């Protein structure tokens, strides 16, 4: 449940709702990549600023978080942490259905039927606004192996109903109740609400038109964000007191089911803030090294047989340490615990530096392997690059290096927290990989890919600017590939 987030509200409106429909301890989150946490305390409303430039959610005077859901979950369980003491006790639920996957609004009866026939299957449903009855809504459900059933949703005195029974405060409450307790037709047909209609999957060749229609991008990104409370998996290992100083940000943690487990350790030696990212080429999404985790990083690269490292941050950004130097200087050899790293040669490009490293275990003669470090240096401090040409050239080289190495392990990708830039780079790579094998005429789904990657590491792809950049990167790759065909013809 992510009902505490109100996507289309103002400051005074948030103050009015908390003072008339809330109590002391009531709270809601709202957008302004700036966000605000409005909390009622001692009969007054306090506004706490949340900033996200692309790395993490930064609550002013508080902690850093991977998701707004994890931020709320933390302060609801840790009282006294939020001080101006500001208590996060009762979420103020939003009735706005615009961020729901099943809500289509603008659709007509003919448009809803045509879309359910072409894209829908058994249990596929949607909620659209009634055309001839303003204020009312229509629930369209597809049942079969087939038929489309329309159920009228009346709006009477701010409450919603299907013509009888219980009256709901919102369309979300109605949909969820008839999801658990399905409606039965007069001839025994069960109106099961199994899954919403997919309207995000597009043909990679027609990306130009979809980018044009979304130029939309905010509404599609917020719909994806509304699905993050379905990915609140266990992060217990990272929360252990022995692993506290192994995390760059104490609340940005790996999932227990995807975390990289370190073996052959010193007699807790199995933890690293990293996750295996498997598209459903593998990836390891991780944070920027800490002074005390450099040895653990090289232990991971060796054990996982990784031959390519993608660094998408500078060592220092805005006077703050984002990643410590875990590699030696050009032509130098350094020992990092049981691991030995040699920097053979450095090759500089306009947007990145390539470092040819040789990793081996100290005291073992035939464990040496080459590890190629691709260090992207031109990514801006805040936001995303204005042109995706540099990132695409960089990711094409990274891909061809990975493919050229026999039995190469997952590609290690990292920035500062290992979720924003790391998430953006991995998602662009996954989406381009589909086009690389199938061609320009293939199905791609940008929010579905991000959601799948987010189930493997919390908060992968942090901002709407990064979300737009992913679309812009795929569009530029399709254009350059189609231009290459025209030049040959």
């Amino acid at each position: 449940s992510r009902r505490w987030f109100h996507p289309n509200i103002t400051g005074v409106e948030a103050e009015n709702l908390l003072l008339t429909r809330g109590v002391d301890g009531s709270f809601l989150a709202r957008p302004s990549g700036d966000f605000t946490l409005s909390v009622r305390r001692n009969g007054a409303v306090t506004h706490i600023k949340i900033q996200n430039t692309g790395d993490y959610y930064d609550l002013y005077g508080g902690e850093k978080f991977a998701t707004l859901a994890e931020l709320v979950q933390y302060y609801m369980e840790h009282h006294g942490q939020l001080k101006e003491v500001i208590e996060l006790k009762y979420p103020l639920n939003c009735a706005d259905p615009t961020s729901e996957r099943w809500f289509h609004g603008h659709l007509s009866g003919k448009e809803a039927e045509k879309l359910l026939t072409e894209k829908g299957k058994h249990g596929s449903f949607l909620v659209r606004e009634s055309q001839s009855h303003p204020g009312d809504f229509v629930l369209s459900v597809r049942t079969g192996d087939s038929k489309v059933t329309h159920v009228m949703i009346r709006c009477q005195e701010l409450k919603y109903d299907v013509g009888g029974g219980e009256r709901f405060d919102s369309l979300t409450d109605l949909v969820e109740h008839y999801k658990k307790n399905p409606m039965v037709e007069t001839l025994g047909t069960v109106l099961q609400l199994k899954q919403p209609l997919n309207t995000t999957r597009i043909n990679a060749a027609e990306i130009e038109s979809r980018v044009r229609e979304l130029s939309g991008f905010w509404e599609e990104f917020e719909t994806l964000q509304q699905q993050e409370c379905k990915l609140l998996y266990s992060r217990k290992e990272g929360q252990r007191q022995e692993n506290k100083n192994k995390n760059r940000y104490k609340n940005i943690l790996p999932f227990d089911h995807t975390r990289v487990v370190l073996h052959d350790g010193d007699p807790v030696s199995d933890y690293i803030n990293a996750d295996i990212i498997m598209p459903e080429k593998s990836y390891i999404a991780t944070q920027g090294c800490l002074q005390n985790t450099v040895n653990d990083f090289w232990r991971m690269v060796f054990q996982e047989n990784s031959r390519v490292i993608v660094m998408t941050t500078k060592e220092v950004e805005r006077g703050k340490s984002k990643c410590v130097k875990y590699w030696p200087d050009e032509y130098a050899l350094k020992e990092y615990g049981v691991m030995r790293v040699r920097n053979v040669k450095e090759s500089a490009a306009h947007d990145y530096t390539l470092r040819e490293l040789k990793l081996s275990k100290v005291g073992q003669g035939n464990t040496e392997r080459t590890v190629w470090q691709y260090h992207f240096r031109t990514w801006p401090d805040h936001g995303v690059p204005s042109d995706p040409g540099g990132v695409l050239d960089f990711l094409e080289e990274v891909h061809h290096k990975q493919e050229s190495i026999m039995d190469a392990g997952p590609v290690v990708v990292h920035c500062s927290a290992g979720i924003g830039r790391t998430g953006t780079f991995i998602v662009i790579d996954i989406l381009i990989d589909i086009i690389r094998e199938k061609g320009v005429d293939c199905d791609i789904d940008v929010p579905k890919t991000i959601q799948m990657v987010r189930s493997q590491r919390s908060g992968m792809v942090q901002t709407e600017a990064q979300y737009r950049f992913i679309y812009m990167a795929v569009q530029h790759y399709i254009e350059t590939l189609q231009r290459r065909i025209e030049e040959e013809q």
